[PDB]
Order: structure tokens, then sequence, then C-alpha cells
């Protein structure tokens, strides 16, 4: 199931209008409180006018609206289930603006929701763009509109949440498809559940930022239910998805062909492992006792060139195990892995002990000391996040999490780890005064300006429960060693939530739940627009444009020349992200050293070390003197 975030508005004095309504299925049948009566558009005698079909509500007075629900006809007939849709709000009934929510609802008879940030409105409109099975009709048994108990205007300077993207699945895993710019998402064998899976199938969904279209695809070719997996983008531009509900399987997602390709089985069955792309484009993984068995699962390595997984049994998992009360089932999960110099992989946590992993021969592991500071030794931080915001300087920001996977209080702990050469123990210090809000199951992304956006989570880890939620995101600004609260959202994002950086410099945050008949499934995402995209006006800022790039593909150590429509102060490369269960081993940022050629022509060299400039797809962002970033130019980095 799911739930509204607000309280149902009394509909006593509502006036409603529909684009058309069959006699006996009048527009007002969707507001009579009777689940056995429904509105239905013209059919048979009246013709079958195709969608879009429209439901418009006049609530007579201004309400602090934060959602709607739509109950499909309950008579066992599928005709008129709403697929693609948009929700609009208005204070006048003529000027509707842009949708507050849009997307696609799953094809079934369950209550559907649009949950979105509070906005005072008197009128509400639901546009049914398509029928879920491609038929001409729209039907609705009951429509409700929900209110918050109050409204406060967002604070100037602190970003903005919205719109909502409605989805047919809970996006418990996600990736940017870098060649298309779309957001790829998946759940499990069902849109809302993983329990009871027979394996072999994954429901996926994509959202296209350019069109706003949400589509879906069932993936069976790879014989893989990809819930609870490792995820890495390899050097050959393929998303490598490992294990989970089918513990030994590898699925490959190829962005260029928009297709899934079977990969080699892993040597060890794994679930909840982290995998990390390496300096040579291969993918390393270790741990993962959620599935495939509970035992010591040492490293192994995937080669995109030979299409093999090779065991690295001497890359020992033991030194990175947390002291989780549930034991090995949890203690080898979600390692904070980062590909680094010369085929090495740094493991920054969640265990107190940090480690260097080595991929030559049959593998190795070397202690890198304890994550700590003058505040003391950092405790185990399961589902804490780790973000490499300056790969050139080896800088990793770590934060949050709890000593045990669940039933454990999260902390505000945050550290800066500074990587040097593999085999050396990195310096670690505390980050500012730590997080504003203790959280676990939170998610995070590095932004073009090197700040880290941190969102959602809860104070006490209770998977599938939306309790002790944190609604206020934070941004860490490294130059200031300071965290800043941002404007809060209204949708709980805890266990099974994701965040990814979008090519437009905004953040896509969604998911949470995946517990079947629970009411805590969130079939949606929201956009966060950082303050750097706004003028002091409160209007969206004018963005610099990248008018030319010398190339779209570059070797590490190589140069790129660009032209812009205005003078550029700073530039960065951000590697495209993948996300599930708090883990994102693909994102990282390289600040670029610009040569000014004059006439708004600029050059830069990609770092020569592929342990820094990890091969794969990257976003190029340029920022004007006002600190406003361009939209991303896509750059493939090769060896
Ligand atoms: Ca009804």
């Amino acid at each position: 199931a799911s739930a509204p975030i607000g309280s149902a508005i009394s509909r006593n004095n509502w006036a409603v209008t529909c684009d058309s309504a069959q006699s006996g299925n009048e527009c007002n049948k969707a507001i009579d409180g009777n689940k056995d009566t429904f509105w239905h558009t013209f059919y048979g005698a009246n013709g079958d006018p195709k969608p879009p079909h429209t439901y418009t509500i006049d609530m007579k007075t201004t309400q602090n609206v934060n959602g709607l629900s739509m109950l499909p006809r309950q008579d066992g007939n599928q005709n008129g289930w709403i697929g693609r849709h948009e929700v609009y709000l208005s204070s006048d009934g003529t000027n509707w603006g842009s949708p507050v929510a849009s997307g696609s609802w799953f094809a079934d008879s369950t209550t559907k929701y649009s949950n979105f940030e509070t906005r005072p409105a008197r009128y509400v409109r639901l546009v049914a763009i398509t029928e879920a099975n491609g038929q001409p009709w729209t039907s609705i048994a009951e429509i409700n509109v929900f209110q918050a108990s109050s409204y406060t205007a967002p604070q100037p300077g602190l970003g903005r949440w919205g719109p909502t993207i409605d989805l047919p699945i809970v996006p418990a895993a996600a990736a940017i498809e870098p060649t298309s710019g779309r957001v790829l998402m998946w759940s499990s064998y069902r849109n809302d559940a993983f329990g009871g899976s027979p394996g072999g199938i994954t429901l996926t969904s994509s959202w296209d930022p350019s069109t706003g279209i949400v589509s879906d695809r069932t993936v069976t070719v790879t014989k893989h239910d990809m819930f609870c997996p490792g995820i890495s983008m390899d050097g050959n531009g393929q998303i490598v998805v490992t294990g989970g509900n089918d513990a030994k399987k590898t699925s490959l997602y190829d962005s260029s062909s928009d297709s899934w390709i079977p990969g080699p089985d892993m040597q060890v069955a794994r679930g909840y492992q982290s995998s990390a792309t390496m300096s040579d484009g291969r993918v390393f993984t270790i741990g993962g006792s959620w599935s495939g068995g509970v035992f010591e699962k040492n490293g192994e390595v995937y080669s995109p060139s030979s299409k093999t997984w090779t065991s690295l049994p001497n890359a020992k998992v033991n030194p990175m195990l947390t002291a989780d009360k549930q034991g090995l089932y949890r203690s080898d999960n979600h390692a904070w892995l980062f590909g680094w110099k010369k085929g090495s992989v740094f493991q920054a946590g969640p265990s107190t002990a940090m480690n260097w992993y080595y991929t030559s021969g049959s593998g190795d592991v070397k202690s890198a000391g304890k994550r700590q500071s003058n505040r003391g030794v950092a405790p185990d931080a399961m589902c804490g996040n780790a973000v490499m915001y300056d790969a050139v300087k080896g800088k990793i920001l770590t934060f949050g999490g709890s000593p045990d996977y669940q039933d454990s209080d999260a902390t505000t702990n945050a550290h800066i780890i500074t990587l040097g050469e593999p085999g050396t123990s990195p310096n670690t210090v505390f980050a500012s005064n730590g997080l504003y809000f203790a959280r676990t199951f939170h998610t995070s992304v590095v932004l073009p300006d090197g700040s880290t956006f941190i969102t959602g989570g809860q104070r006490r880890g209770i998977p599938f429960e939306d309790s002790t939620p944190v609604f206020t995101p934070e941004i860490y600004v490294p130059e200031q060693d300071t965290f800043y609260k941002q404007n809060p959202n209204s949708i709980v994002r805890v266990y099974h939530s994701i965040s990814l950086l979008l090519p437009d410099g905004r953040v896509f945050n969604g998911g949470g739940g995946l517990c079947g008949d629970c009411t805590t499934n969130h079939f949606d995402a929201q956009i966060f627009t950082p303050n750097y995209l706004y003028n002091s006006n409160g209007n969206l800022a004018t963005r610099p444009k990248i008018t030319r790039t010398s190339t779209q593909s570059v070797k590490v150590g190589g140069r790129i020349t660009i032209s812009t429509d205005s003078s550029i102060s700073k530039a960065s490369l951000i590697r495209y992200g993948t996300a599930t269960h708090t883990v994102n081993t693909d994102q990282r940022r390289i600040p670029l050293t610009l040569t000014n050629n004059g006439g708004n022509s600029y050059s830069f060299q990609v770092p020569s070390d592929s342990g820094v400039a990890l091969p794969g797809y990257w976003m190029l962002f340029v920022m004007n003197s006002a600190g406003v970033p361009s939209v991303a130019s896509t750059i493939r980095v090769t060896q």
C-alpha cells in the first residue's frame, strides 16, 4: 500500500468539472464517498474520446494542499486506470502554472497518490494523459485532496523542493543513463515488494528530465531480480549490477543501446555488497552477506574486456567487518569503497577500521588506521554515507549511520579523510561540528561546486518504518568547513531511498519502503533545486552556456577546450552516479584548473592518474562569477 502525507479535505461544498462524463458515471461520482461509484468518460453511445481526460476541483476556499489520492474503479474492470498524469494547482482556476506532480501510476486497482510540497490553492486539477493499458477512457471511483496543518513559505537562499515525480515502482535502486540523461530505477520482482521473489525478474522504470515521461520495462533476459545489489559503472560505459535477490548474477546495463546484457556470474553469491570501479575500468567487490549465504566473502574482480569475474581470496573481508549485533549477515554490508591509484580500492568504513584493498595477484588488504579525530575514535557507522568531493586532493566526507544496521541510534559524526598513496594511513579529522541531524538511511550527492547535499534518513534505523524522520537536508561547504540546513521536504526518505545528481545540476531524491502491504512505500521522487540556481530575486538564475567542446571523449592526462557564452570562474567534472541502500561508489568530483585563452575560450587537463579520474562518463560543469553552474556537458573519460 502507500499513504498521503496530509489529511483529507472535507468535500461537502466542492464543485467538480470533467472533460466528459457518461450518464450514470457523472463527474461528482468521484466525490460521493462511495467506492462502488465512479466517474467514467464518454464511451459507446457518446463515442470514445481519447485522453488526455481532465478532473477539475473547485474547493471554494484556499487550502494548504500537499497531495491528492485517486482510487480506481473497484468493480474488477480495468477500463480507465490512469497511467501518465499531471497534477496542477491554482488560486484562480484559469492560471495553472507547471505541474506540482507528474509521472505514471502502476496498472492496477490500488489507491494511487500524488504527494507534494504544501502549496496554498483553491483549485486542483488531475490530468489523465494516458490510460494504463492504452485505451481511450478515464475512470475514478474516489478522488481526495490532502492538506498540511500549516504553510510556511520556503526560506530565501535555502533551495527549493519540487516537483514530485510519480512512479509505478518504489525506486530502491537508481542510476543516471549518461548517454540519454534519463534516470533509470528498479525495484525487484514486484513494483512494491521483494519478499517472496522466485528470482529471474526485475521491474524497472525510467524518468526523462527533458520530456517528463516515466516509462517502465520488465527485465528477464539477464535472469536476475536485481534487488539489493552491488552497482558500478565500468570503464566500458556499462552499469554492472551484481547479486541481491539472485545472489550470483551479473546484469549489464548499456546506456548507448538502452539495453540489458547478461554478465558473467560472480564467483561468490552476494547481497548488499558494495562494488567499486577501479583505475583500470574493472570492478572490485567484497562482502555482501544479505544473500547467497552468510560467510566470509573476500574480494573478486570483474573484467569488462574478458567478461569474467576472478576471485581475489587474499583481499580479505575480515579487517573491514563492523561489530554489528546481528553478526556477519550485516557486518560486511555496504562498504564505503572508492577506486583509487594503481588498481587499489580504499575502504573508508562503515567499520571504524579503514583499509586499503589491492587487486594485483590474488588480492591483498592493508590497515589504513581508524577513522577518528581529536573527538575520539569514530564508532561503526553502518549506512553512513561517504562522498569523494575532491578526488584531486583525495578528499572524502563521511557522515551519519549507526553502530548496527537496525534498532540502533544514528549519529551526527562526520569526518574528512584525505587520501594519499595506497598503503599509507590517511589523515582524518572531524568535519565542522558534525551533522545538524543524526541520520541513517540518508542519501547524498556531490554538487558541481564541491559541496555535498545530504538528505532524508531517520534518527533510529527501523527499516520499512517512517519513524523519527529527518525532513531538513544539509549541505557541507568544504571551503567553509560548515554545514547548512536547506529548506525541508515533506516526504519521508528512509530505508530504500536514493539520491542522484541530475545533468541539470539539481538532485533527484526518491524511493523508500518496498514492503508490500505496508503503507510506507513511496512510489515517487522529488527534485531539489539548490540555491546556486536562484537569483537573489528568488527567480531562477541565468545559467552560463557551454557553446562548444573540442571533444566528447578524452584520455586521462588529455586536454579539453571549450567556449562559453560568458566568463567562467570555476569548472568541475562530476562522475555520473549510481545509488542503492545509501551506497554510491561511482560519483566523485574533480575540480578543474582552467587556462583562460581569452574571448571566453578555456582549456583544462583531465588528471593524468586514472585512480583519480576513474574511467567512465562524467559531467562537465562550468560556473560563472555569480556561482551559477551550466547544465552538464557529457564527457567520456578513457585510459
Ligand atoms: Ca465514488
